[PDB]
């Protein structure tokens, strides 16, 4: 009753040119490290023989095979040595869900190295588990987060700033969610309620997005590292991580939810989809006239998208828009975290309301 609980990594490193301080923060759990990284990023990022500059750590690195799955969770870790003093993992959102599944069934400590700032998944306790061929399969609760979590901006200024661009629509939604939890006392990822410090997280990710959003992405697109950049990628990962798992998810995570049902979304990023349900969710939840004008602002700004065609669903029928409805609406969803009751009809009335209106916006 009213308790409240909010998690954390234990460190969160942050900067360009952090991956060269890699070593030191592994040498705070050992001389032993197993690591788990990206194909792309090992041959093209760090460079394949990264590692051989290493002294004080000795490193079993080994290549993702590209998927989270409980195969692939259980190969690697059949290679890490007892030896082993710590579990890393570096590149996408897959690889690092798989080095925490991997660390949480040795027991052993996490270090998360994310190359995109992508979502806001790296700081959280939790893995998204597949099936071999990519399906959804299960959520995995962790029950401790990583350890560390070390970005270098560096690597992801490099990056294509249509990921930059994602992150902040993972992040977007943050306050929204957070807030409709606050005003239901919903719990949060913890099965507590979000603390003070949580929804204050969240409100200053969404402050920081709509500041820096745009000079952020200005100087990704020249690959360079300004302190903008730098607020938005700790806006991206590090606010958005705490206001969403102790803040809590509401309507727009659930309306990405639904979203995947019709395949033409697909070829889409979490991020990108998310802004979709974040739009909707203004109408949905009957925010002011200035706030629904304020998001859709931001997001023409950075390039998220304001209708259904931006998300490969122009000319969508209602039929399909109503199974994405029913699907956002399940039960065991998020959006009944909102303080309103929420039905299909309403969340398929919204979608078709946010669309409508970013058409109009952009004199389509
Ligand atoms: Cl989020
Ligand atoms: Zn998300």
């Amino acid at each position: 009753h009213m308790i409240t609980t909010t998690i954390f990594p234990g460190r969160y490193v942050q900067g360009a040119g952090a991956i060269n301080i890699l070593e030191e923060e592994l040498s705070r759990f050992g001389e032993r490290a197993f690591v788990v990284i990206d194909d792309f990023v090992d041959k093209n990022v760090l460079g394949e023989n990264f590692f051989s500059s290493f002294t004080k750590v000795r490193v079993n690195k080994q290549i993702f095979g590209g998927e989270c799955s409980d195969e692939e969770i259980e190969r690697l870790s059949g290679l890490v040595e007892e030896e082993t003093d710590v579990v890393v993992g570096i590149g996408g959102g897959k690889t690092l869900d798989t080095a925490k599944a991997v660390a949480y069934k040795l027991k052993k400590p996490v270090v998360i190295v994310p190359t995109i700032a992508s979502t806001d998944a790296p700081c959280s306790a939790l893995s998204v588990i597949y099936t071999p061929n990519g399906e959804f399969k299960r959520y995995l609760f962790l029950p401790r987060n990583p350890d560390v979590v070390l970005v270098d901006t560096e690597i992801v200024a490099k990056a294509p700033a249509r990921f930059l661009v994602a992150g902040m629509g993972d992040a977007l939604a943050t306050w929204f969610e957070a807030e409709s939890c606050k005003q239901k006392y919903a719990p949060n990822m913890t099965g507590r309620l979000g603390s003070m410090t949580a929804y204050a997280l969240a409100r200053l990710c969404y402050e920081t997005l709509l500041e820096y959003g745009v000079l952020a992405k200005r100087s990704v697109e020249e690959k360079s590292v300004t302190p903008a950049l730098e607020k938005i990628v700790e806006a991206n990962t590090l606010l958005s991580g705490l206001g969403f798992e102790s803040g809590g998810l509401a309507a727009a995570h659930a309306i990405h939810n639904g979203l995947t049902v019709l395949e033409n979304t697909h070829k889409y990023l979490h991020g990108e989809k998310v802004a979709i349900g974040v739009l909707a969710s203004l109408f949905l939840t009957d925010k002011p006239r200035k706030m629904i004008e304020e998001v859709y602002s931001f997001c023409e700004e950075v390039g998220l998208p304001t209708t259904l065609a931006e998300i490969g669903l122009d000319g969508v029928s209602d039929e399909d828009l109503m199974k994405v409805a029913e699907k956002a609406c399940d039960k065991n969803e998020t959006i009944h975290n909102e303080p309103q009751p929420v039905t299909s009809k309403d969340v398929f009335f919204a979608l078709k309301a946010a669309d409508r209106y970013g058409r109009m916006r952009k004199n389509l």
